[PDB]
């Protein structure tokens, strides 16, 4: 009962895997633009789209990033031809007059700092979900990484900005032995119930 | 430079919209099963997949849900043939010996309650993004809802369970006048930069 055809199902989900090694082949800016142009449409609360991205391309910036990556993740991050650092824009409310223009008081739903931060991180995580699918849609492999120090990455790449660094995503064509055996997924009956 | 074909791009993102009205047509359990079977493969940190789902299908449960939904969202939530309530399993570390078996001490990364809650919510948000794409992959329309009282919903549908209710998703075939004009999206140059 799926409308999405099987080949698309395989590319995005069924045969898509997290890459642990990458080919060094350069990933072009035009490639990432095409991915963003596709998945920017994925919905966020009040269209608030708080995700901001820094493409850590140069060896210089990659070495600066690696000092904040846990040792067990440095192999992958160092070998990826492209690394995306995602941060949640804590000033997203200021964009709502133009992004959610028919509710002019929308920004004020987030006057509380905790509510603003929690909404920024939640919708940036939502967008990370879209982004992972978008990377796969671009024929590439995604290797998300949470084992890093967000404060150091903030100082390094977003100094003085009102953001919350949330994620690192290795992007590239897979290298040799990039994939380990698929791990378990919970059964439907363990996850879903009806009332 | 997208490997995903154009028809799939349109179904999942480019021509997919958030539905504000729904046809009453019943959505069967097998339909949701096919959707979960597809998007359960979407990756989460340490394979921790904390999303848990209650399908609020019956009128009885829907009325109980609606008391916790903000006035301005009751119209949508009441008319959807199916509503999914998403919660983050705060006890997900207990499942890691099984789900992330090659790292037996993984669960101790979440000894701290805030670290555990933040991880549960972040990865449930990731899974919500996959789930939205999956609902569209199933030929349906998704209508996510954040304007509700999470504690009230927890008491109704997850009483005494160690979860954090995070999101409501209206699911169905779209009704008449389900969609308004697409809103703006930030430019690539506003979201992404390189170093
Ligand atoms: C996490 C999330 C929460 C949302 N909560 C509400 C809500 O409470 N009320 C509402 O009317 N729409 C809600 N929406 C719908 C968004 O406003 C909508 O998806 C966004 O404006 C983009 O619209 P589009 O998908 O048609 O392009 C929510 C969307 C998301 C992603
Ligand atoms: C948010 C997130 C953070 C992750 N962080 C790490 C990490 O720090 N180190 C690592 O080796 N893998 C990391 N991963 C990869 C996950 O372990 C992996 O995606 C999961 O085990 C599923 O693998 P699969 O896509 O091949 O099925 C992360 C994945 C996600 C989604």
């Amino acid at each position: 009962p799926l409308a999405l055809d099987e080949a698309a199902q395989d590319l995005l989900f069924r045969e898509a895997r997290t890459a642990n090694t990458f080919a060094p082949t350069h990933i072009g800016d035009e490639h990432i633009e095409a991915i963003y142009d596709l998945v920017k449409w994925g919905p966020t609360s009040m269209n608030q789209q708080p995700m901001r991205v820094v493409l850590v391309r140069s060896d210089e910036s990659r070495r600066a990033l690696l000092q904040h990556v846990l040792e067990g993740n440095r192999d992958k991050v160092a070998s990826a031809p492209l690394v995306a650092v995602l941060a949640a824009d804590l000033s997203f409310p200021d964009t709502l007059p133009r992004l959610f223009p028919h509710a002019p008081n929308a920004r004020h739903a987030y006057a509380d700092e905790n509510a603003r931060r929690e909404s920024a991180v939640f919708n940036t995580a939502l967008q990370l979900g879209y982004f992972i699918i978008g990377i796969r849609a671009g024929g590439l492999a995604a290797g998300p990484i949470a084992g890093f120090d967000p404060e150091g990455v903030h100082k390094e790449f977003f100094p003085g900005e009102p953001v919350l660094v949330t994620s690192i995503v290795n992007i590239g064509y897979p290298g040799p032995d990039a994939f380990s055996a698929r791990l378990p997924r919970l059964g439907y009956r363990e996850v879903v119930r009806s009332v």
